[PDB]
RNA sequence: AAAGGUCAUUCGCAAGAGUGGCCUUUAU
RNA sequence: AAAGGUCAUUCGCAAGAGUGGCCUUUAU
């Protein structure tokens, strides 16, 4: 790995590795080598879940376990990890196989998010739980300072079905009416039928559930609930 | 709290609380008080999954993240926590409401398993991460020394469907043929129809998926696969 | 958090290593 | 890991606090 890139990353992360081989392995995707970051990712995911649980427990003494669960999901889900990866410019540091280099793997959300978790595993093994907890809390400071509990942490599909279920109304139906693209790069169009609306609401996305979420968001607005 | 009970538990756990009020809250089920252990359970669950991940990562350097994930599930699932709760005789320390005391709540697996997680949260808040990690590793020493990776950690339903899918055979049909008892205390009977087997295989349990697992277990044996 | 199947797809003579969509199963 | 609905059910005059089965949704 090129030390020009690795030294910049260590500066941005706030952590200089004693064992550079741990950092190299954390940055190595399985397309590049049989010695890759998948075990580190498993370990780092578990550290992250604990650090964020502890942070929410202390920051929000009056909220119940449901609130903390939804807040933690917002913070540790793949989309948020990918955001952090882009903030660290992590794509420049990934060790990828040739197939990935030629297909945009350095921008691939799943690989970026996995590598954030693997870096946490690596920093932990290079130091200790106290050190990596402080590092994660630094990375998350702005998000933890801005997050708030309540139904704003509930996704649109959840909010819509609870709105309907609480009024003994039928659950919405979601139907794929159109798929455009090739089997590996699709755009879905969903039509959502909702009790009380005369027309289906439309949502689009690169997966069916992303399109359903977009459709549920539209239904909530058309129902004048938000 | 009654010192006789508290003193025995602390000897069993291997840990004496500095703040007894944390211990009381950890032992308090929501049937008993509005100040109960649910937030502590959320926190303790996250600590336990980190501690076990770290232990498996170090004890099994050659296994992949799939092996570690299944092994962790075996160790942290509700049935294992309830086992530990029985070993700590936790039922005797639970603080329950009158409805629970009169319906056997001190034996309810969900409540017992939750309280193990809540106590982990409480020890953590009473000390620090390194202390609670040491304690959990003491509690799990015999289980960690005995556990082994491989297909043995896959449940019967998973094993059966992978056998059939890998041979492009139909997945099993799990038919509920009988549900005996009241709606809150039932026995399910499942008939599982498996390609290659003459007659359906029978499973029973207190939940439909428990009955399905029992039937899958029988189907694997009759297929002479195990 | 993982598993399996399937359709497609990047690299590769291949061997083989990946990625996306969909389905099924398990744990938290 | 949590949420909601439902069918039962423990305690309770009730208010209210639980528990089990089933379904739906979300995250890991
Ligand atoms: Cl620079
Ligand atoms: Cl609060
Ligand atoms: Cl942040
Ligand atoms: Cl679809
Ligand atoms: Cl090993
Ligand atoms: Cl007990
Ligand atoms: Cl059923
Ligand atoms: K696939
Ligand atoms: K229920
Ligand atoms: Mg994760
Ligand atoms: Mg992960
Ligand atoms: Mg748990
Ligand atoms: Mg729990
Ligand atoms: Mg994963
Ligand atoms: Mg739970």
């Amino acid at each position: 790995m090129n030390p020009i890139v690795i030294n910049r990353l260590q500066r941005k992360l706030g952590y200089t590795f004693n064992h550079q081989e741990l950092l190299q392995q954390a940055l190595t995707h399985r397309s590049a080598s049989s010695k890759h970051n998948a075990r580190l990712e498993f370990l780092g995911d578990s550290i992250l879940s604990y650090v964020i649980a502890n942070a929410l427990y202390h920051r929000f003494p009056r909220v119940d376990a449901g609130d903390m669960s939804r807040m933690r999901a917002t913070l540790v889900r793949g989309n948020t990890l990918a955001e952090l990866a882009r903030e660290f410019e992590l794509g420049e540091c990934l060790r990828l196989g040739p197939g990935e280099l030629k297909s945009g793997g350095f921008r691939r959300e799943s690989i970026l998010a996995d590598t954030v978790e693997a870096l946490i595993g690596g920093v932990f093994l290079d130091s200790d739980i106290q050190t990596v907890e402080k590092l994660i809390l630094n990375w998350y400071q702005t998000r933890l300072d801005e997050i708030s509990p309540g139904d704003k942490q509930k996704d649109p599909k959840t909010r819509l079905q609870e709105y309907l279920a609480g009024r003994h109304l039928p659950l919405p139906t979601y139907l794929v009416v159109q798929v455009r693209g090739e089997a590996h790069d699709q755009e879905f169009t969903i039509h959502c039928q909702v009790s009380g609306l005369s027309e289906p609401v439309v949502g689009t996305g690169s997966s069916r559930r992303k399109a359903e979420q977009a459709a549920a968001e539209q239904a909530l607005k058309k129902l004048e609930l938000e």
